[PDB]
């Protein structure tokens, strides 16, 4: 298409759904319900971006957010993926080490609001006002990556965790990064490049995570 | 009103609040907290229902989408329903059996998935694309039937388990259909009579089978 | 700016914070764990109202709403917050009386239908159908209040659930008539004093309650 970002997005519902297929084909078979518990949020995760990955692919989960005097285009189909999977992927982690239910209800509002208010920072057509957006939801990514190093077992658990967490931690921090930088933020980085970065972290964040924990056996009983 | 459906959607207006009132009565009195489950769920699908249908009824729940170089009425208030109804009654289920988490998740999941793919497939402007979304929604449909049958007691909870699941199955499967031959889909049947093909599957699989669970006394503990 | 209602904006979003903060201060050593669950919900009440506050002062929250033959403002972002909020507040009550699943599903079932509802009455376009949906959301908040009265210990769980739930009835059934004789409903009492009164219910049942819950010990296992 007309967009040179295309072959990113292109490549993104490619990688997402072929991640899907092997996570299902990889659980079947398991009946330990705790293993089953995180193949189904592991497989769900790529499973939804791979929707929002062909709805931006095919111009669905695409807007015009007018600001700084310009129609910018905003993949607003992102955050309904993060929205879901993010939550998905904090709750592995928060099942993984048996946490509290006050704690994960921390995280997945902490979450919540984090995406949420990245959203409203996209669409916000007040240029300033969307760094205002941009640092709260900051915030919260911080608290959320505060409970998960603070806020918190079998080896295997400990060792599979101490690993996603870090997984966690790297691949996060840099999707505030890649906003300010790109499209949505100043302006720094074309869109095309955004969507390359975005495409290279969700498929690690999502696929590369699963990886590592679906082949840990610390989701066994 | 100037719209030829709109009997039908007062019709299901009617049916839905009626079954809602109805099983608000039946509920009444009942003391054990598994039967008091059921009954939440169960009342709760036709109240949201009423909701939806007044709202299509009124007009709120109605947009128009261009595709086939034409303005297609397009009820996105069906998406909003299904979106919490459908889930709540794969719950009904679940709960009914017994249902690891692991597979509830799987199913509440693949339901998202389901309807909100429905909902893009029927806002997406390029005729095409659609059916490309109902095929993945409707993917998500088979597998949500698929763990009813090979992912899963009381002779009671079997019975009426086989039961619904075969109202289900059969319902659910008419759902696809009709879209692909109405207006959001090829546009074989008209509107008037894709709104009466929707009613009559919505209180069935509403109305019509909270009536069968709540005779039950597969409910109680 | 160029609204008068700014300040209570200003002046909600300014108490949301700090209750936020205050709440996020206080919650900090708990390793109770049902404390724990009560220092979550209560935080993340006023830190989402917070958000939904700044974005009505910032106008992302605000849209226009064409009814009795005139461009109404409407504050759709206060349903945002309501949408979350309100369930959650819910919850604090439900766990502090120990409450069965099923009763948690009816109480907050019958909130996102209270709050959906309302948003309909609040965007829809025909004046007279307005009041059809405040209606329907009122019917939906009789119903919570009858289940907080007759669907339901320590005597510290019981005294502080009596006080809060009094609290809670009395504020929560006050919103009903700001909307109705606000800009929303019949726009006999301006948008500015009518922000005013919902910024004063809105601290008083979010932080004011918050403030009585977590000075109790009816929180500590
Ligand atoms: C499946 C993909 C994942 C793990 C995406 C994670 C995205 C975030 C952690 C996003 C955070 C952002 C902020 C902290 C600042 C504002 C903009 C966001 C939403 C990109
Ligand atoms: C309360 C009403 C119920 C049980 C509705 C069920 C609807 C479905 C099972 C819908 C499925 C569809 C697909 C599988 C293909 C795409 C379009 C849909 C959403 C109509
Ligand atoms: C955090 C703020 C709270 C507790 C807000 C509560 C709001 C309600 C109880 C709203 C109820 C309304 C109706 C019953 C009628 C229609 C309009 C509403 C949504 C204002």
């Amino acid at each position: 298409t007309g967009r040179p970002e295309w072959i990113w997005l292109a490549l993104g519902t490619a990688l997402m759904g072929l991640g899907t297929l092997y996570f299902l084909v990889k659980g079947m078979g398991v009946s330990d319900p705790d293993a089953k518990k995180f193949y189904a949020i592991t497989t769900l995760v790529p499973a939804i971006a791979f929707t929002m990955y062909l709805s931006m692919l095919l111009g669905y989960g695409l807007t015009m957010v007018p600001f700084g005097g310009e129609q910018n285009p905003i993949y607003w189909a992102r955050y309904a993926d993060w929205l879901f999977t993010t939550p998905l992927l904090l709750l592995d982690l928060a099942l993984l080490v048996d946490a509290d239910q006050g704690t994960i209800l921390a995280l997945v509002g902490a979450d919540g609001i984090m995406i949420g208010t990245g959203l409203v920072g996209a669409l916000t057509k007040v240029y300033s006002y969307r760094f205002v957006w941009w640092a709260i939801s900051t915030a919260a990514m911080l608290y959320i990556l505060y409970v998960l190093f603070f806020g918190f077992m079998r080896p295997e658990v400990a060792s599979t965790f101490k690993v996603l967490r870090n997984v966690t931690v790297v691949l996060w921090s840099a999707y505030p990064v890649v906003w300010l930088i790109g499209s949505e933020g100043a302006g720094i980085v074309p869109l095309n490049i955004e969507t390359l970065l975005f495409m290279v972290l969700d498929v690690s964040a999502k696929v590369g995570f699963g990886l590592i924990l679906l082949r840990s056996r610390a989701i066994f009983g």
